[PDB]
């Protein structure tokens, strides 16, 4: 009983946006074990519940204070005793505690803390770091440092402009090491601003909420020529590839079944999905862009399927707002070839056993996993240990800017400096 | 000897801007103890040594390996096996080991960090947190919850637009609690946007290097009237206070001895010192401005001077270029009585023992200090301890948005929490 649980406690905190979200500590007699849950702007309908207070009082009713409540009055007491280490045990436990299959009792944003910092705690107590301690929960056979996928033109919900689309990404996916991949990274953003600069002025290169630029673009394709431009003009030629994230159920209109480019502004531009995959193919065929994430709406099973077999072996389709980090949602995936990449999010699901369950399930069938952030971040660096824990070789966590998108970029070069020079580096598809 | 240091090792890292910069860990018995190096934009002539390796082909030249070297094969070996309570000798040690006046030898970027990790070893030796143990070295009577002073409209070198003096901020003066003061200042933050962007449209809301907006704003005087809009329509009227840095010197030409209003523009605008008094005396009157810093050029003590006097008991004068934490700076800015308040950077002097005896010094002589950030920031917290640790009562480190500002603001509220309800919280004077 001396190694077990001590102390539970939850608090209300700022996200990157300044909007409150949950931290939890668990306390042993190794120490006190911080995470804090992450926020999404374009949230899929299908995610776990986040929870918030709706006082019009406090912060326009975005306080966390029930979920804080739900921590510290509920969860915790329940925790207090027992043993970090059985990991599926005390998620198994926090989901029956809640009983909803949307964790819409307790909330996912009271649970998730718990989750993250149990296995921390967890970690601690078997005198491993936590991206080892995690690789053992997901029988991880080879650790990797992943290819970054930096968000550099920010759009949609994100900024900030007219752009629709939400996230235009560069990866550095020819670097041989974390340390190149971030420094290159960071290169072409550095090269990006002075281009942006001169051709939009000063008044666009100004950041969205990831860190990327957001000019006073509309036209979705524009983007793509600049990066190039960028990536050449930092000395990269060659070295990089394009990540697309369309998140296109933002834009989608279920009634007209039609896609607004222009959803922003006061006239709207309405696309089929027919015209939608043209682009993407033009697109695919144009620039070195490799993944596409939601290029249909998170219920589009058809159309997802469809661009996922013609783009297959040159363009990964990633599933977010389609898949949700969750297995069931997954399953369908896998039933109709609507992706074969999964966008893996903590907390679209709410457990750290379930997330890793999400993983597991994509390797066997096949798919990548490309492990992520969301648009409102904390100081919390969780998912850099989980990429590595997971072998994925993908993260995105931004772009390099921003203290909540370099604060895991930082944690992957202290992972890499632990792991040393035969450690592998990158997406072996990409490579 | 076995409480002693351990290791020492620096590493190169990324700044909130994705600059490189300098952290340091110093491991002993009880852990591993973690800090790095922030980075201004609108550096004084006068601050300590930033040492970069100026090889183009690495971050254009910002590399920080030389500083990071001089961690790991100078200083670290140094101080291995000593005893980190002994924080007065070994910040002279390395004073010593440096030998210049400036830090321009080992670098002020690479002493630092092994400062702070020190003190964080020697305060987890002493087994307290770390705002105790450097209150105990500071002699502080009295810990408080500082006022947060955030940037919320962007100018000058920090965005991002035509607007040429550097930082507008919101101060909830009379919140009554830390707590309160945070949610507060968030709330206005985000009133701000919408009136942002009802007046300057969709792309005026994208965000500067501190978190704050970056409307295209040109007139010094205009974000005024929309700080107060935004306190009101937030709830808040009557709760909140303006600060101002002007970073004047960011404007001044030496030979014209006039101030450029437009220097991010094409055509210039020739202003005299003159010319800002009578702005400023009509700010201090027409808006609750209580502080305004570096209103004048670094080496402009008369003007300084004239200000601080017209102002008296209304409105403090901030050194921050004038002063730049530097003991021998402040005497001579007491001695002209040129301000009232000195801007605490640790990395304008580059040892802790020396950016105590700054606030001491300024203190002693009937001056307020407010800790402060850089431009260049990252998921570092040292601040936030330094401030309450000092009961300063004043803190700059953002906007209420990005993460190497947020995170700074959150642990405040764990400082906060863990005092309880009976701890002082705001300035006196402002209260
Ligand atoms: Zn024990
Ligand atoms: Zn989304
Ligand atoms: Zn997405
Ligand atoms: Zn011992
Ligand atoms: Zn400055
Ligand atoms: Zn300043």
């Amino acid at each position: 009983s001396h190694m077990t649980i001590q102390k539970v406690h939850g608090r209300e905190v700022l996200d990157s946006r300044g909007n409150p979200t949950v931290e939890v500590e668990v306390t042993t007699e190794k120490g006190v074990f911080r995470s804090a849950v992450p926020s999404g702007a374009s949230t899929g309908v299908y995610e776990a519940c986040e929870l918030r207070d709706g006082d019009k009082k406090r912060y326009v009713g975005k306080g966390c204070l029930q979920a804080v409540k739900n921590v510290n009055e509920v969860i915790g007491p329940a925790l207090i005793g027992r043993d970090e280490l059985k990991q599926e045990e005390l998620d198994t436990l926090m989901l029956r505690l809640d009983g909803t299959p949307n964790k819409g009792k307790l909330g996912a944003n009271a649970i998730l803390g718990c989750s993250m910092a149990i296995s921390k705690a967890a970690a601690a107590a078997k005198g491993v770091p936590l991206y080892r301690y995690l690789a053992s929960l997901a029988g991880t056979k080879e650790l990797r440092l992943p290819v970054p996928c930096f968000n550099v033109i920010n759009g949609g919900k994100h900024a900030g402009n007219a752009l629709p689309f939400q996230e235009f990404m560069i990866a550095p996916v020819k670097a041989t090491s974390f340390s190149e991949a971030l420094r290159m990274g960071s290169e072409v953003y550095h090269s990006l601003r002075g281009i942006i600069k001169k051709k939009y002025g000063q008044d666009a290169v100004n950041v969205g909420d990831e860190g990327g630029f957001a000019p006073p673009i509309k036209d979705i394709n524009e983007p793509l020529p600049i990066l190039m431009e960028a990536i050449e003009e930092a000395g990269h030629r060659g070295k990089f590839a394009i990540c697309m994230d369309c998140a296109a159920s933002e834009t989608y209109d279920e009634k007209k079944q039609q896609y607004n480019l222009t959803f922003k502004s006061p006239e709207p531009t309405w696309v089929t999905a027919e015209q939608l995959r043209e682009t993407y193919c033009k697109w695919a065929h144009d620039y070195p862009i490799v993944s596409i994430e939601d290029p249909y709406d998170q219920d589009d099973f058809a159309g997802f399927a469809g661009i996922t077999e013609a783009l297959k072996g040159k363009t990964q389709i990633v599933g977010d707002d389609l898949t949700v980090t969750n297995t069931e949602r997954i399953k369908m995936a896998i039933e109709k070839k609507a992706c074969n990449s999964l966008l893996l999010k903590i907390n679209q699901i709410g457990t750290i056993s379930e997330a890793i369950a999400s993983s597991k399930l994509c390797m066997e069938n096949g798919w990548s996993v490309m492990v992520s952030h969301r648009s409102g971040e904390t100081e919390d660096t969780y998912i850099a240990d989980l990429v590595v824990a997971l072998g994925s070789g993908q993260i995105k966590t931004g772009a390099p800017c921003r203290g909540e998108r370099t604060a895991k970029l930082n944690q992957l070069l202290r992972i890499e400096e632990e792991l040393g020079a035969h450690a592998k580096f990158g997406f072996p598809g990409w490579s």
